[PDB]
């Protein structure tokens, strides 16, 4: 089910969305605008640590990247409040360069860890249904049910 190209849209619950990251620089952005703001950063294998500067959620942050490793880095960036700073909750080391999201059970989750044993996470937010993303690659769309086969793109591509 794809590729879809780059949008904006308000995810149904119980599909993954799949990104296919094709850069370094913001992959999605996804808010409700109330207590849930999470931006994923890709970090190319093998940079020093550098300030690099994005536009996430309308606003230019710098953020400190590095990446020692031969394997892309996807840095979640949360805040969970419009005043509060971002910090990396959580990271996706990956050399398949796909990174996953689905709306599920009030909860959003994501894959974290190291390829080929990236897990999912939860975060729990009490508007679900006012999480939209921009997502910056072209991606699909998976079925929750076919979860098996998501957890298989996610670590071997």
């Amino acid at each position: 089910d794809g590729p879809y190209q780059p949008t904006t849209f308000t995810p149904p619950t119980d599909y993954w969305i799949l990104i296919n990251s094709n850069t370094n620089g913001v992959v999605y952005e996804s808010t409700n605008n109330s207590d849930f703001w999470t931006a994923v950063i890709a970090v190319e294998p093998h940079v020093n640590p550098v300030d690099r500067q994005y536009n996430v959620f309308g606003e230019n942050k710098q953020f400190n990247v590095r990446n020692d490793s031969d394997k892309w880095k996807f840095l979640e960036m949360f805040r969970g409040s419009s005043q509060n700073d971002f910090y990396n909750r959580r990271t996706l080391t990956s050399d398949t360069r796909l990174v996953g999201i689905l709306k599920y059970g009030g909860r959003i989750w994501t894959f974290h860890g190291e390829t080929p044993r990236a897990t999912t996470d939860s975060s729990n937010t009490a508007n679900l249904n006012g999480i939209s993303i921009t997502i910056h690659s072209e991606f699909y769309i998976i079925p929750r049910s076919q979860e098996s086969k998501c957890n298989e793109y996610i670590n071997n591509g």
